[PDB]
């Protein structure tokens, strides 16, 4: 789709088989989630955002479904203050900026 | 244009008759820019993301020009880590996100 920038970019994602809102954010490198539970693997990763670093896990290799759009991807999950898709997942599912 | 997300979107910005560098941001609800001695008047602000607040000065009715597109709106000035373009100007130079 085309999505215009007047409301936040949020759209539903699937991740470990779970609808989420997620923000489709391109000033994020990574992709960050809230707490939650996923299975598999993790290892502690620092991470740093407008108002300083945060520890998360780092899910790497994970399946993730944005807007009807699938990527596998590396997925942090620790205390963001909301769902962001990052660079790393837009690029998967073809996403450019246009204006 | 079009622009890809294999790296950051950083693009040029003419702001208070100075170039800078920032990103297009669509997880940036304001604009936020590096400490800058603009003239006139602000108001004091807390802008919160990953890693918690950091205090700003709110400028309002401040022209930009990103990539020669002519915008008008406000910025919030102070010691952020990176300049962003948030949405409140991405609309007015007409800035979709596509897949
Ligand atoms: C202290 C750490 O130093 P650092 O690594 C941080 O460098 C940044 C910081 C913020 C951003 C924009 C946000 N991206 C970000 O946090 O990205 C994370 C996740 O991937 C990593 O890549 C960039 C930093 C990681 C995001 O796009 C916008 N945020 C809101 C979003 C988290 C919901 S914001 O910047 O917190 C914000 C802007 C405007 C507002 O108006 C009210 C409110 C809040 C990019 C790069 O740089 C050293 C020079």
């Amino acid at each position: 789709p085309q999505i215009t920038l007047w409301k936040r970019p949020l759209v539903t994602i699937k991740i470990g088989g779970q609808l989420k809102e997620a923000l489709l954010d391109t000033g994020a490198d990574d992709t960050v989630l809230e707490e939650m539970n996923l299975p598999g693997r993790w290892k502690p990763k620092m991470i740093g955002g407008i108002g300083g670093f945060i520890k998360v896990r780092q899910y790497d290799q994970i399946l993730i479904e944005i807007c009807g759009h699938k990527a596998i991807g590396t997925v942090l999950v620790g205390p963001t203050p909301v769902n962001v898709i990052g660079r790393n997942l837009l690029t998967q599912i073809g996403c450019t900026l246009n204006f």
